[PDB]
């Protein structure tokens, strides 16, 4: 009774135009006529019916019958006939130098350029860095390799390491008496010395693969046209039978006088050529909580602005114990936004400068204009597509207001030949490793029609705060908003990581893991959260457990590996709030 | 009618006989009971449950009886504990409702869930001091002289290397080498233990646990006869005992070994620091204090028979070996043939022991030395049972002294129970006797099913770089299945809190993940060389509860930037 997905995706992957069809075929000819005005030939495909159900889920589309234009979806022929009208259609059979255009060096445009390239494929990778407003500018990765996870990890760890100083002192080592200092300039130099050698490694990767690296800013001016500009002012043009946009997004700064001639971002904060001294981070998101957390380990009077809760989007009561803790470690919290930057002092090559940051401040009595002065101001109170200015009008590629593209899963809802990935797709969580997938998972479904979805669903992450905060699923309050509070069960314990039972650190209070369960399903685990040292390494595995539906049963038959924090997980008992003959 | 119906009953009833049809003398079992005015009960089994019965309590064939929630056997096993006297004692009532031998990781955990479920425990535990002397407090091996105090000394040898990162990150450290003193890391683990001795002490009162620092031996079919520190022997009776004794370390039949050799038991409370160290045997003991006492700046020699960590992935013990090689540990395969002691340790100074090795010259074998500070005798550990009188009790014992189980109630006894290391067959871990205790005693006083899960047990060997496993090593699935049908997936990493360092461990860190073929490449093991191993290994360990296939590793999403992500990523086929 027909054919099925994996030989319907081969087949269009394979033919340069496929019409899939079920019950019916009306208006065939319409499509033959159709594209017989550009001397096309239309294959063709019966679906199996128990199969159609399954194939329209995969492209994102209402009910048959499908058309594939060079291995992409276009919908039917109403979506066609748009197309065709509007000239697209006619630009789009020609030849084009390249199979695929992919806008963006980063995390996800370089995943998918090594992918594309494995599949045998003409890729041209585009990369650019927009200075900031205080003129910084980096080389080829993307935000995660130059100013994101890898320099911020690294600043993280010199942190670390001076907490493990003094515990060094606690096991018996005998380090001389002096107070110790870091020295910014080297930990900059060290983190952009290994920056420096991933740029250069994802350079000749490009190379060693043959992909066409441009580093050029490219925009749509044709229907399947970008023109892109390099840094010296040259404009090229280049075409490609598909475009992928990996773009990603900047550190967002407020409507408020002097924010952008006072702040830093954090495209600035790890090339400083100055210990930033006294800071001020504005902002609530994981970025300022990371950035202030290591700022105060490596010894700087570190301030925290926050308009009214940290971690918006992450579980509260995680949150607040980060909030304790951090507040115990001598990072300073207060809700409120200043509603003024004035420049009291530039940086020197070497010294910071002098912000003075208004705000309004309550008393009992009243209310007052209150200053206070810091060396440095980081303004991180989230990051934005910069996509005004991509010609996505040209190219008919719906955004939303935000400035994200709008997907069909990967596919822009509106133009079946671009597609987006990473922090720019509406609704992708702004993680390294989803950008990653997705491109790696695209590559493979337009080049090889195979049915892989990316699973955006039950991600783990880890915020890297001074005491670090792994996760998985969801917080007690999503579970207890959608399911009840009688339904749920949260199973919970304190612990000490036994590397601290000799210290006096004041960790050994703060940390903490909770399960989420399902009651009425057999304590189907929901999420998980663990405050640690190691978080991270702790709570990916774990993840796995969400992908086979794990309940708190299979928790406990797990057997702990000891002495680890991740045991803790095995032996829960504790939920928060005899043979009777 | 179904099993957890039967197994409630059973727990529930004093003497309960569970069937199938029309078994043969149900009557002569009746007749026998009446003997000691005991109420016989009965259950009707469905035949679409007996199977599942049978496989639980490990017996053959069906009628099954139960005395006071202990699954006997059949009629000919409840004749023989008839005939022998032991059924009449069985039926008094006794002191206790359980006898804990041990108090250590299974004893202790075992004490704590009995207590839970409202049954009056008394738990023994006695530590016979080492051949020089060392004696401890409560809680067993794991907290006096095993992995809390190994765990902490491993750390003081981290902490050493995480100096020298701090200076590559920026720390202005004042220059010059930086020693370890080891009476303030003794010192400080010590203070540790002595909190946990004392925690697991108030713990045991708090939940009115009787605890008796008394060695105990068994004196008759239900009597234990204990022995205390000043010499007194009381007598303690229960209805069920618990063998949760553990081991204690492997001396060899060698000249000097038991003067002059320290072991584990010794080590952790050391009055001085060992100095030049000779670490006998192959054993993760061996190498994991190999590696402590290299980080912590003693000249450290490893002397092995042949490979290192029987039991383990020899491709991975080949690596860690590489790696201790580079950071300065020296291997040699020899076997000592005489000890003999030079200096004695005095005044917070260690002694002077002369090693004798047969090394072969150009022209034959030579009889060589080479002079050590300690010696650490490290080449197993061995159950110490000979002294606990089960002859009176008739607990058969395996040649190496560990009780035989069926599952694991004794084999040959219906109501003496063993877990943890002295238990045949059992991985020798905590948590493994943790969960063997905790479980056995919900079965014991609940009548559940639950069984402890002994297959697919993740471990950490605390080398100085870690090394974290869970399921077959790539021998053990290609000797199973062919090599035909196995995929290793693999790859090599920098830890990034590396990326910026000199260290060694930036070219040894490795991951493999070891796949069925025919099975869509269905997960057996893995394997990690990298810090945090156990840190990485312990949730991942939880895809083999599910029959995960190397597919569930490629869809799950990393966490960015860490180690643990490496097994999201895995595309590399080792090629052999
Ligand atoms: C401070 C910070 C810390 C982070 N920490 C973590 C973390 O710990 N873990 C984690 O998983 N994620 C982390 N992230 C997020 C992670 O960096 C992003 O999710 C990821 O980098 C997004 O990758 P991408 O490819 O979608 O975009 P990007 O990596 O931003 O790449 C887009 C690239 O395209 C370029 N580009 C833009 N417009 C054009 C154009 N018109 N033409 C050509 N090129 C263009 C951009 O300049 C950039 O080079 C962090 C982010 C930040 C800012
Ligand atoms: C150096 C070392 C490192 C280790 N590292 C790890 C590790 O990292 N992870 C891990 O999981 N496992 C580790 N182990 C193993 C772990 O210690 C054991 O598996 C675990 O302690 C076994 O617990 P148990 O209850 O079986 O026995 P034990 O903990 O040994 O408890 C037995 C107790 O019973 C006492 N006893 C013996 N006979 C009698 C008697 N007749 N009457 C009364 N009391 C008696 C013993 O003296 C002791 O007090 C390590 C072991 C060693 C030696
Ligand atoms: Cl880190
Ligand atoms: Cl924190
Ligand atoms: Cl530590
Ligand atoms: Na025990
Ligand atoms: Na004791």
């Amino acid at each position: 009774s027909g054919s099925l997905a994996d030989a319907v995706f081969k087949s269009a992957c394979e033919e340069r135009i496929l019409l899939a069809y079920a019950d019916y075929n009306p208006d065939m000819t319409k499509v033959v006529n159709l594209f017989s005005k550009y001397n096309e030939t239309v294959n063709t495909v019966r679906v199996s019916n128990d199969a159609v159900k399954d194939i329209l889920e995969i492209v994102g589309w209402p009910s048959m019958p499908l058309i594939f234009v060079k291995g992409n979806c276009c919908g039917g022929f109403k979506e066609l006939y748009q197309l065709e009208e509007s000239g697209f259609l006619n630009e789009w059979l020609k030849e084009h130098e390249y199979d695929l255009a992919i806008v963006g060096g980063g995390s996800g445009g370089l995943a998918a350029a090594k992918e594309a390239v494995r599949l045998g494929k003409k890729v041209v990778c585009l990369d650019f860095v927009k200075p900031s407003a205080m003129g910084t500018t980096w080389g080829l990765g993307g935000t995660c390799v130059n100013v994101g996870c890898i320099p911020k990890k690294l600043m993280h760890q010199a942190a670390l390491l001076g907490e493990y100083i003094e515990d060094a002192k606690k096991f018996g080592w005998e380090i001389p008496e002096g107070a110790i200092k870091l020295n910014w300039h080297q930990l900059k130099n060290a983190v952009q010395n290994h920056i420096a050698s991933l740029n250069w490694g994802y350079r000749v990767q490009l190379k060693e693969k043959s992909v066409t690296y441009m580093n050029s800013y490219a925009t749509f001016t044709g229907s399947h046209e970008l023109s892109v500009k390099n840094k010296k002012g040259k404009v090229e043009k280049v075409t490609a039978d598909r475009f992928l946009i990996a773009v990603g997004l900047r550190p967002r700064f407020p409507d408020v006088p002097g924010a952008l001639e006072c702040c830093i971002s954090s495209d600035d904060l790890f090339s400083l050529p100055y210990n930033p001294g006294k800071t001020l981070c504005v902002g609530a998101s994981y970025v300022s909580l990371e950035c202030a957390g290591f700022l105060k380990g490596i010894g700087n009077d570190v301030t925290v602005m926050v308009r009214s809760v940290l971690l918006r989007g992450f579980d509260q009561d995680m949150a607040e114990r980060i909030k304790k803790h951090m507040t115990e470690r001598g990072v300073k919290f207060v809700q409120c936004v200043p509603i003024k930057y004035e420049r009291l002092k530039k940086p020197t090559d070497s010294e910071p400068g002098m912000i003075r940051v208004h705000t309004m401040q309550e008393d009992e009595d009243g209310t007052k204009e209150v200053t206070e002065d810091f060396n440095t101001v980081l303004m991180a109170i989230g990051r934005d597509a910069m996509t005004d200015d991509l010609g996505l009008d040209v190219v008919g590629v719906n955004r939303a207001k935000s400035g994200k593209i709008i997907g069909r899963r990967e596919q822009s809802v509106s133009c079946p030949y671009v597609y987006a990935i990473g922090d720019v797709l509406y609704g992708s969580p702004e993680l390294t490793p989803v950008a990653i997938q997705a491109g790696k998972v695209l590559m493979r479904r337009l080049f090889t029609g195979s049915s892989e979805l990316t699973e955006y669903d039950k991600i783990p992450t880890t915020v890297f705060t001074p005491l670090e905060y792994g996760s998985c699923g969801l917080s007690e309050y999503s579970a207890i908003q959608k399911y009840g509070k009688e339904n749920i069960n949260v199973y919970h314990n304190v612990f000490i990581p036994l590397e601290y039972a000799v210290t006096e650190r004041k960790e050994k209070t703060h940390c903490y893991c909770k399960l989420i369960c399902l009651k009425n399903e057999q304590d189907l685990i929901l999420g998980f959260h663990i405050l640690t040292p190691n978080a991270g390494e702790i709570t990916q595995g774990f993840a796995i457990a969400l992908k086979f539906d794990a309940k708190k049963a299979d928790f406990d038959r797990l057997i702990g590996i000891h002495p680890t924090v991740a045991e803790n997980f095995t032996t829960l008992t504790l939920v928060k709030e005899g043979c009777x003959g």
